[PDB]
């Protein structure tokens, strides 16, 4: 299927408006199966899996596919983790092309409480933190970090440089894509969007997330989306980021989202 996974196929003709879901960091759209079970019967669902590039470059790949599949609209775009940002970026692209986007659902796609700087000083502090965790984890001494060579490299190049030093192909492939998908969240440059966004908000990021990047230890009440989205609804769901996508918490998301879908179906009926 390329990068589109069919979770529930739309009928040959007619039917309900499909929900387009976007993969999480380091994972696939199979994670949306619990959600799908909490959505109305015969709600079609398609998942957009990983593609390469910056967020904008990824949306430039998704948007033509969205249009091929759904045309003028209506568009319902949903994502947890990185998927939320991808969904949001696609919403901007679709709106810019005159399409009708009716719903953007961010499932705990929460920004760091303080903006993560994209600076050399930050690149050094980041790699120093990693090196220190490796020292403790692997009972090793890491020599001086070749900062100068690292600083000049993008995220992709940084991991290749690192993967020269150090393994089964599946693990390198899984670690590489997880790291890069997570950095993609970190460095996302949010643009403003004038349509409705629903943010399902958990209480906090899980411990591993925070150990990796302590700025995710703090969340703003709007999840960092308020300056960019004037039409913003927050649906608190509690719990941690990791749990937001699974039962039982997904039942709450599903109930709320089902109501939104019902109104959309009513509005076209
Ligand atoms: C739990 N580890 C992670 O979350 C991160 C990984 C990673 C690497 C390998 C793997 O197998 C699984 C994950 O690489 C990252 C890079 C930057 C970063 O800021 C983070 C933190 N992350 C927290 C959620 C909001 C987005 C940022 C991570």
């Amino acid at each position: 299927d390329g990068f589109v996974r069919t979770l529930r196929a739309r009928p040959e003709a007619g039917g309900k408006v499909p929900v387009f879901v976007f993969h999480p960091a380091g994972g696939s759209t199979v994670v949306y199966e619990p959600l799908l079970g909490r959505l109305p019967a015969d709600t079609p669902m398609y998942g957009f899996e990983r593609v390469e590039g910056s967020i904008e470059e990824r949306a430039q790949q998704y948007v033509p596919k969205l249009i091929e599949m759904q045309g003028d609209g209506p568009y319902v775009l949903v994502g947890w983790s990185l998927g939320g940002v991808l969904a949001y970026a696609c919403a901007i692209g679709l709106r810019r092309l005159g399409k009708d986007v009716r719903f953007v659902g961010l499932i705990d796609a929460v920004r760091a409480g303080e903006e993560i700087p994209q600076t050399k000083e930050e690149i050094r502090k980041r790699w120093d933190r990693y090196a220190a965790f490796a020292e403790k984890t692997f009972n090793v001494t890491i020599p001086a970090i070749p900062y100068e060579q690292l600083e000049e490299l993008d995220d992709e190049g940084q991991v290749r440089f690192v993967l020269d030093a150090v393994i089964p192909a599946g693990i390198i492939e899984h670690q590489r894509t997880s790291y890069l998908d997570n950095r993609a969240i970190d460095t996302a440059q949010i643009q403003p969007y004038d349509g409705h966004v629903t943010l399902y908000m958990a209480d906090r990021y899980h411990d591993d997330a925070i150990m990796f990047e302590p700025r995710y230890a703090v969340r703003q009440p709007d999840g960092g989306w308020g300056e960019y989205v004037s039409d913003l609804e927050v649906v608190p769901i509690g719990g941690e980021h990791i749990q937001a996508i699974d039962e039982p918490i997904i039942a709450k998301v599903g109930e709320h989202m089902s109501r939104a879908l019902g109104q959309i179906e009513a509005d076209r009926t």
